[PDB]
RNA sequence: UUUAGAAGGAUUGCCGUCAGGAAAUUAGGUGCGCUUAGCAGUGUACCGCCGGAGGCGG
């Protein structure tokens, strides 16, 4: 489907990850919440070696050649331009590896509270947190702040093989 | 197709008593260490929700 490719300009001091997290996410999520129809996000350079990176490059994907123009890409990112360039041609294509959202247990105290009142009252838990968190953590992230809960959380990512489907507000499957 | 082919070494035991190492000394003059440099995988993994382990929202 149609797509608009996003560079971060390289060799500027700041890392890709920081620039991607702070700039691109907030404005894309605000635009995504606004224009309700679920768009999609793909990273053309995922390269999991022992841990997993995210690359210089991201792709916004959608299935309407005018919906991308309804997002007004190159005029929204008009402050931080020195670190981001937004190409302006919504070219269709049929090659991509879509991504999803992996989750990660939660700290022992926050599980406990639910773990007691919910019932199922009173070391087996700690093994579950340690194993489940240790397995996942070695993937990529995109630190996220909050508008409501006003909290800091990290949204991990991982590939999949669906090649079509229905997406979410942040951008994954 | 090998100087081929073969093989049970084994039982037992009290090393002991005594003793002065000791007197003398000069290690000494010299000395060029010295050019360069960006520390981090995002600096962390937060509240809840289903639900008898496995999931999903922000």
């Amino acid at each position: 489907m149609f797509s608009q490719i996003l560079i971060i300009k390289p060799g500027t001091g700041i890392s890709p990850n920081i620039i991607i997290s702070e700039d691109i996410f907030p404005v894309l999520h605000s635009l995504f919440v606004e224009h309700d129809k679920k768009f999609g996000i793909t990273f053309p350079a995922y390269s999991f070696d022992k841990k997993g990176h995210l690359g210089n490059i991201i792709e916004v994907l959608s299935e309407d050649k005018e919906a991308l123009a309804s997002l007004c890409l190159e005029e929204h990112l008009a402050e931080v331009t020195d670190y981001v360039k937004v190409k302006k041609e919504i070219t269709f294509t049929d090659d991509y590896v879509l991504f999803k959202r992996i989750r990660e247990e939660n700290q022992y105290e926050t599980t406990a509270r639910r773990m007691r009142k919910r019932g199922h009252t009173e070391r087996p838990l700690e093994m579950h947190i340690k194993k489940k968190n240790q397995q996942i953590f070695c993937h990529a992230y995109i630190k996220v702040k909050s508008a409501s809960t006003g909290q800091s959380y990290n949204i991990f990512l991982a590939p999949t093989d669906i090649k079509h489907g229905s997406f979410s507000a942040y951008g994954l499957l």
